[PDB]
Parts: structure tokens; sequence; C-alpha cells
């Protein structure tokens, strides 16, 4: 069956609501004060985090080696609260997946679960005119509302949720190497 | 945790979305022929079933013996597939639970899965204008979409969604003896 227990344990300690010019996203945390967020949310220096308006110390927008958008931005947060460090259950491999959960944490909708099935790593994606890359695919049929939603398995959180067609939904991958300690580097 | 496993099941084997003038609302087959709909969707002598167009052969605004709204509609549909019978999963009597999940199917869900929490025996609500009774409440906040919505702990199928004040979500209860085979009565 669907890892239910798991999707639950994710959302209770490591979600919340954020807030953008472009509306409410389910917001992920990763570690320490550092979350992410679909890039499609035009984030900017500060956002509401459970209707606190928050700082936004840093925000990358990832793209990969083709300089081709990835659709994950990865957010520092000026909050008091440490997110429960999830690194672990972060994929290293891209890779296709059975029986997956898609979780929403929104005004709207505080806590819901909905299994989306097979999960298959999909490549390329045309997202709302924006060439897209590593994207995950699913055959269900998500909706406006949805987004930055975190899709799990039992023990592995592999994306959040970024777009559909009204028949597919698909989410932008997380990988274990994109919150890896690191070094120096001007990135603004 | 909550009965998730419990709530897929009664979902995938029990429940159609149904379509009434009135929109779409989950629809939980009971046993045979025969599923439930809140009162105020609006039955008529036809109604869709996963966009099927079908004769409702009976139905039954269930009201209790101080002629008020109970708002189960019991239906008996002409169908060729008979429901698995699940009235041993219903309750006998009234009762509050615990970690209950509300589970929804239509067009716009498919399949999702909302833990409400404490489900307590309520009683008396005014629904939109209409006394009602026996009704079961969460501290959840519903929304418009999710009427018919199951309510299910593990192994009890203890009513279904009817309403919501932004703040709380309302059920009306399902009981065991709404359902048994029985005898000779002008109904209509
Ligand atoms: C989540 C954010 C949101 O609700 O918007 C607030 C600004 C939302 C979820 C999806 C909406 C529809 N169902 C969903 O699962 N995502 C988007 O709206 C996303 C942009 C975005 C905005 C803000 C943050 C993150 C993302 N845009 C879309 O999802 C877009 N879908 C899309 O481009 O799909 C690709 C399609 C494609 C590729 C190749 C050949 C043919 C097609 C095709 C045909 C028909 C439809 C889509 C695609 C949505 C907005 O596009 C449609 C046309 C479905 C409305
Ligand atoms: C499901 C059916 C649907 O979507 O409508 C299509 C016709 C829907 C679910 C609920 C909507 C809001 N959140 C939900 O969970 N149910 C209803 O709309 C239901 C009527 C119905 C129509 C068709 C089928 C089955 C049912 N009506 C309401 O839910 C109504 N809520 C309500 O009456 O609550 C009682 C309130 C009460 C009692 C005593 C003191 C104070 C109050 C109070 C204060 C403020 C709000 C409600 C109540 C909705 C429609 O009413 C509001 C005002 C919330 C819009």
């Amino acid at each position: 069956g669907p890892g239910f227990d798991f999707a639950q344990a994710i959302m209770k300690k490591n979600t919340v609501v954020a807030r953008t010019e472009k509306g409410e996203f389910t917001m992920l945390g990763v570690h320490d004060r550092v979350a992410v967020i679909p890039t499609h949310a035009s984030v900017g220096e500060t956002i509401y985090i459970n209707d606190v308006e928050t700082k936004v110390l840093d925000a990358c927008a990832l793209r990969d080696l083709t300089d081709t958008n990835l659709e994950i931005t990865i957010v520092k947060l000026d909050r008091n609260q440490k997110f429960r460090d999830i690194r672990h259950f972060l994929p290293r491999y891209e890779d296709d997946y059975n029986d997956a959960v898609l979780s929403v944490h929104t005004s709207k909708f505080p806590n819901m679960y909905i299994p989306v099935g097979q999960v298959t790593n999909y490549g390329f994606l045309n997202l709302g005119g924006t060439p897209t890359h590593r994207i995950l695919m699913y055959n269900f049929p998500t909706r406006a509302g949805q987004c930055g939603g975190v899709v799990t398995t039992t023990g592995k959180v592999i994306g959040i949720h970024v777009g559909g067609n009204g028949a597919q939904g698909f989410a932008a991958m997380l990988l274990h190497s994109y919150f890896t300690d690191t070094q120096k580097h001007h990135h603004h």
C-alpha cells in the first residue's frame, strides 16, 4: 500500500504554509532554516510563513548545467524554529517510484493526502512556456492549490508538486546533493 | 495513527461519483445496489453515476421520530454491479470516535484523504436553515466539494460529510439499523 504514515510524519514536522505574491504553496522544510518552494512562486525578500511575515535570507533558483530551470528554489528563512533534518530521506539519484503519495498543507487544505500511484522519471517538460528539466510524472489529475505538495514513498521524499495538464501531475525532483554543506561562491 | 488503509479499501470498492442537479458528491455504496447521498443533493428519478445516467429506483430521505431531517438519503440504483456488502462495518449505536479520516471521490478529487482527528456525537445542527439531528462533528476546515465524503475509523464507516462552518465539519451518522432487510410499508 501507499506510505501514508510516512507522508503524515513528513507533513507534521516538516511543512509550513508559504504565501508569496503568487498565492499559497505547501512548503517543505529540509534542514535548519532551509526550505523549498517552486520557482514559479516568485519568492521575494520577504514571505509569509503560517501567515507570519518572514525575511528570506537567501533564495537560490536551481538550474542545471544546460542553464535550464529545475523549478526548485531553495530558501533560507529568518525564523526561530529549526526544521527537523530530513536530508537522509532524500534520494541520491534520479529514479522511478511506486505507489507515491502527494501531501498538501495550505490554508484551504491544512492536511490532505492523495495517492498518485506510479511516478516516472519524465525529464523535459514545457512548464507554462518555461523549458524545465528533471521532472517526475504521475497519472493523476492534480489541481491548482497543490503546488509545493510533497511527493513521498515510504522513507523517501522525492519531489515537490509543480504542474499538471488535467490528466497528469508533475513534480520537480529533490536530490540529496542539493542540500549538502559546501564552500565559497558568489551566487547573486 | 489514522486508519488510512481502511479508508482506502472502502474508497476503492465502495464509492462512486454521483451527480445530481446540485452538483457532484462522493457516494458510498452500502450493499447490493443501495447507496447513500446527502438529502440536500436533491436526488430525482435519475442520477449520474461515474458520468453514466442511472435510474433511481427508490430514494428514502431519512427523518427521525421528531420528523426532523437526518440528512441521509438512501437510494436504490438500476446498475449491473453490486456493491460489496459493508453493513458489518456500520456502527450499531451513536458514539464518539478518535482519529477519523474523511475520504473524497469526485471528478475534481478522485481519491483524497483528510485526517480530521476527534469526532464527537454533536446532535442538533441548523444546516443551512434546516433543523437536522444525529450529527457528528470534527474540528477541521472542510470545504465545498467534500459532501458525501466518507468518514471512517479502522473497521468502522461512521458517517457521510454534509456541512461545515469554515472551522468545523459535520457528518450525518450512519447506523447499522438503517440498512437491515425488513418488511411491508407504503413509504411515498
Ligand atoms: C500549482 C501553482 C498554482 O496553482 O498557480 C498559482 C500561480 C499549479 C498546479 C497545476 C495547475 C493545473 N494542475 C496542476 O497540477 N501549477 C501551475 O499552475 C504551473 C505554473 C506554476 C505556478 C506557480 C508555481 C509553480 C508552478 N503551470 C502549469 O501547471 C501549466 N501546465 C503545463 O504547462 O503543462 C504542460 C503541458 C504540455 C506540455 C507538452 C505538450 C502539451 C502540453 C499541455 C497541454 C495542455 C495543458 C498543459 C500542457 C498549466 C497552468 O497549464 C494548463 C493549460 C493545464 C492550465
Ligand atoms: C457540501 C455540499 C456542497 O458543496 O454544496 C453544493 C450545493 C457542503 C460542505 C460544506 C460547505 C462549507 N464547508 C463544508 O464542509 N455542504 C453544504 O454546503 C451544506 C448544504 C448541503 C448542500 C448539498 C448537499 C449537502 C449539504 N451547507 C452548509 O454546510 C452550510 N453550513 C452551515 O449551515 O453550518 C451551520 C452554522 C451554524 C449553526 C449554528 C450557529 C451558527 C452557525 C454558523 C455560522 C456560520 C456558518 C455556518 C454556521 C454552509 C453553506 O454555510 C456557510 C455560511 C458556512 C457558507
